[PDB]
């Protein structure tokens, strides 16, 4: 069953041959088993190439399907309610939210939302709106600042088993990105080339608009400037946030 | 000249270790000021335990100014106080009016670096931004660095100071003191490993001035596998902030 919403998903991609290739994958991925315990992660099919293989993501009850590192949950506090259909912005982010929350778990093909604009607005208080209510349909989703990721790699014995989990769970919400030769395409730069055969969101989070992103990486004299920047165009849909003051 | 004659007096008694271990004391003992321009303080040597110390000896915004572990004798001085022969004090003239500029609430920008000798003063060239940002209904808090360390070991039976600290992070101007020979080694990743996240879990500019330089305050703190964690969480105080030059 699990390998039937993964096709839709990635039928694009997948062929029937694929699939009797991935059988095993599929198959187990199925099981009905919804998840795991504890005492953390669980499995999803994700193509590589002409092969299908299994990636495992990570995994007063609604926030516990939204657990998050790094940053807080106290903030959490940026629901669907008060937050109001406002400008560009909100004109357009709780229907990016809900009319794929008609469509959610892993079936028919997919994308995220990109969040941007100017000062005083939000990307904190969005990605918080695609989540709690997300504890309701049966599917979890993700909080995490990616910024707060970019200060461990570069001074942290087995380092090769924390980044096969958190990139192909069902969700992907990767934080703000445009501040201050960069481990930026291996550390977030390749959070996206596994997140196609195995088909797999990408919801972000930045401070620049949509003529502005692909200039923030490394300088010289592109070919190669703009790899991920194509892949972060994508898998997502992203809107005009611009209103009033609140941060 | 005194030490002299008391040092071969009991230099049987003394011996010469302690003399070595203190080396720095001394020689710095002896480089500076030992008269003082009121004729406030005058330098003298003590022993505490095994280590010897240098003491000195005697030669709209009030009820609004309420800064902890320090005193309200300790701001009471502007910019218009401060005078320029020295190459030190007008770079802080030139500096914060282009950061009563930049940020129109939430800005994430840089910061300012005093390190060094002993006799600027570098509490009350910050009791200068914590003079005049509260004018306003606003802040720019002063609270000295060893006191985070002076009455927070005895007491950590779950919370006490750990709720104290709550809110003197909600506060944006906030300042950072004596980083370097006054603060032993618990503290760096349970509060200045958790003082730069929550502001930054939003990003914010902070600030950082003592009297231990930058590719120095790096090390003061390993009291390699030590070097390296001296080098993550303060990777977000050479994260966020700029340095001066006392020329």
């Amino acid at each position: 069953q699990d390998v039937q919403a993964f096709l839709k998903e990635n039928e694009e991609v997948i062929d029937q041959k694929m699939i009797e290739k991935s059988l095993n994958k599929l198959y187990e991925y199925i099981e009905q088993s919804k998840n795991c315990s504890y005492c953390g992660y669980h499995p999803k099919l994700v193509v590589n190439g002409r092969s299908i293989d299994i990636e495992y993501y990570e995994c007063k009850k609604q926030q516990s399907l939204m657990k998050s590192m790094y940053i807080q949950q106290d903030l959490l506090g940026a629901t669907f309610q008060q937050v109001d259909i406002s400008d560009p912005s909100r004109l357009a982010m709780f229907q990016h939210v809900t009319d794929f929350l008609k469509s959610y778990n892993e079936t028919g093909k997919g994308k995220g939302l990109y969040l941007y604009g100017k000062f005083g607005v939000g990307k904190t208080f969005m990605l918080a709106a695609i989540a709690n209510e997300l504890a309701e349909k049966e599917y979890s989703s993700m909080i995490v600042y990616v910024p707060e990721f970019v200060r461990e790699l570069k001074n942290s014995q087995t380092l090769e088993e924390k980044l096969n989990m958190v990139k192909t769970t069902p969700v992907l919400m990767l934080d703000d990105i445009g501040a201050e030769s960069w481990v930026r395409d291996e550390v977030i730069g390749t959070v996206l080339q596994h997140r196609m055969s195995q088909q797999l969101p990408t919801f972000f989070s930045s401070n620049f608009s949509p003529d502005e992103l692909k200039h923030h990486f490394t300088y010289s004299q592109e070919v190669k400037a703009a790899r991920l920047m194509e892949r972060i165009l994508y898998l997502a849909a992203p809107i005009r946030l611009d209103g009033e003051n609140r941060r």
